[PDB]
């Protein structure tokens, strides 16, 4: 990073004895047949195997197809389902996924609150708003979590749920 | 790792007196004539005969020209019928019999853990799962037997064993 990673994929759980160029093709026929190529020819561009620890990695032509190719994270090939993930380097930009948590009670402190967060998963900002003169809590906070997978799994669980008297709020910042 | 019976036939009925070079002249022909090779050159690496017992071993070096091979059962062989079938030992499904071994301590290395599994037979594949920046165990391993008849022997006796602080998983990886 920042920019490194963008065009490369993790792909675990392939298939034994599976070719490089088994894969390609695998890779680029789905691709085609379930609409998420941006134009004529091949959106995979190659493909490295680590047989030993049944992994592969897949090179693609841009950017916004590696994004698109995502989507077929749990698909079957030869009875596997692969599981498709970014690249360990690979970090989106800064603030890119950071929500406004609402509606916690003031007289929580900062690592009271991070606790109901981080249950989730960890994070990698936090801040609680406070009156600076008093050090005393406004009631809201913003967050960003390290996986941005878990960013909708903390709305889910979190959005709309009583907290006390109160009815948490939790979106995406803005 | 189990694809080595997936380059093996067995074939019955030999002739008495036949030579193993006489045998590999017969099944190249045999192959170029029906147009069931895949590169130039030789499909059949190696033949190993047992004369008192009146069958052969062909070893091949694709899977796939193995597979094509299968469809000369009953082919005639100086005036005699041969009898052409599958190891016993050959895998249908390959990585069928891979286990997972997970809940492992994470100060054991490769050469330990590998002692814990030979107690029930000699490995034909391992790997200890280590984390690339620091060498260290990651807590898991994957691994598969030479006789896999020995695989669920294996579970049985090791799968839910407490080992120290944690407790063992030992399943099928799939």
């Amino acid at each position: 990073g920042p920019l490194g990673s963008a065009r490369r994929l993790y792909v675990g759980n392939i298939p034994f004895g599976i070719t490089e160029e088994a894969m390609m093709d695998f890779f680029n026929a789905q691709m085609r047949l379930g609409g998420l190529t941006q134009a004529p020819g091949n959106p995979v561009l190659a493909v490295q195997i680590n047989q030993d620890k049944n992994f592969a990695f897949l090179e693609f032509r841009s950017v916004d197809e590696t994004t698109q190719a995502m989507a077929f994270d749990g698909i079957i090939f030869q009875g596997q389902s692969l599981k498709i993930r970014r690249p360990h380097d690979y970090q989106p930009l800064p603030g890119a996924h950071k929500l406004f948590i609402g509606g916690l009670p003031n007289y929580l402190n900062d690592d009271q609150v991070k606790e109901l967060l981080t249950s989730f998963g960890p994070l990698k900002a936090f801040n609680l708003v406070k009156d600076s003169a008093t050090g005393l809590s406004k009631g809201y906070a913003f967050c960003e979590y390290v996986d941005i997978n878990v960013t909708d799994q903390a709305i889910a669980g979190l959005n709309g749920m009583q907290l006390g008297d109160k009815k948490l709020l939790v979106q995406r910042a803005s």
